């Protein structure tokens, strides 16, 4: 909160909230909102 923010003229301002890529964890958090945690461990 104590960080200045939409700087204007060339630049904009977006928000990457982890730099690094995760093989682990499916990178849509809305398809981990349509499922619960036993849903998540059902077979094919």
């Amino acid at each position: 909160t104590s960080y200045v923010g939409f700087h204007g003229g060339l630049w904009r301002s977006v928000h990457i909230d982890d730099l690094r890529r995760s093989t682990i964890m499916a990178s849509d958090v809305t398809k981990l909102q349509n499922v619960t945690i036993s849903q998540l461990f059902k077979p094919e």
